């Protein structure tokens, strides 16, 4: 996240912090994630498509810190690892970019609900905000394009929601963003999501009901001008996940 706020898990209780086992034992994180039912995380394909392998993911909940074992966080691994079958990537544009992690304890359970770990609501089907919309953003991303550390503090922002019409201009993404993705960004393009936040949670009170609006997915560089953070609109996903999930 560039610019924005540092902030603590309470505040962001459904995020989910997930991070791949390596050859010789190091860990490194890898994406961002969103609790939306105790077994459940969902996230984007492309955090997982490289490596695919269900065994060397590991995710967190109630962690607030990248290296910090946060009092109440929870460990778990992935008992079963779903990609979706249509994902793929252009140049810029990432295409069905929704992935769903069930979790695991090392005891077989899924996640215990508390005050640091609350699913998010999804979205019901063609009722997303209006454009205009302030919706936040989470997660362990870059906070300069031009760092290659995370930082070590959880960090959230506040974003606006951009129409389709808008994106759709040659300026910005032109015909590469397509209705399946929602475009947000600062009107002074001074924060938004970067490298490291994909996965991660777009929420948006809306009718005030939190959800689960986006799932952050691609970009031109971050904090550009006239290159809004594009979202995996989660409202068209619905079929998808309540599929998956059953
Ligand atoms: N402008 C944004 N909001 C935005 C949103 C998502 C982004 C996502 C990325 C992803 C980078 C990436 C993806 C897969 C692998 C790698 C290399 C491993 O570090 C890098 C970069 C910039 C982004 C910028």
């Amino acid at each position: 996240i560039i610019g924005g706020e540092f902030t603590t898990i309470e505040n962001q209780p459904w995020f989910a912090a997930i991070y791949r086992r390596h050859r010789g034992g190091s860990v490194t994180y890898v994406c961002g994630g969103s609790l939306i039912s105790p077994c459940w995380v969902i996230s984007a394909t492309h955090c997982f498509i490289d490596y695919p392998k269900k065994e060397d993911y590991i995710v967190y909940l109630g962690r607030s810190r990248l290296n910090s074992n946060t009092q109440g966080e929870m460990k778990f691994e992935v008992e079963n690892l779903i990609l979706h079958k249509d994902y793929s990537a252009d140049t810029l544009a990432h295409h069905n970019d929704i992935a769903l992690l069930k979790i695991r304890s090392k005891e077989g359970r899924c996640a215990q609900p508390s005050r640091t770990i609350q699913t998010i609501a999804l979205p019901s089907m063609y009722n997303d905000p209006q454009f205009g919309t302030s919706c936040e953003i989470t997660g362990f991303g870059k906070e300069q394009s031009t760092d290659y550390l995370y930082p070590e503090q959880l960090k959230m922002t506040v974003v606006k929601l951009i129409s389709h019409r808008e994106c759709q201009q040659p300026h910005y993404y032109g015909s590469e963003v397509t209705t399946k993705m929602l475009c947000a960004a600062d009107p002074q393009w001074k924060t938004d999501s970067c490298q490291g936040d994909s996965g991660g949670p777009l929420v948006c009170s809306l009718q005030g009901r939190m959800t689960l609006t986006g799932i952050v997915s691609w970009g031109r560089g971050c904090a550009l001008k006239d290159k809004p953070g594009v979202y995996t609109r989660v409202s068209h996903f619905l079929p998808w996940i309540r599929s998956h999930t059953k």
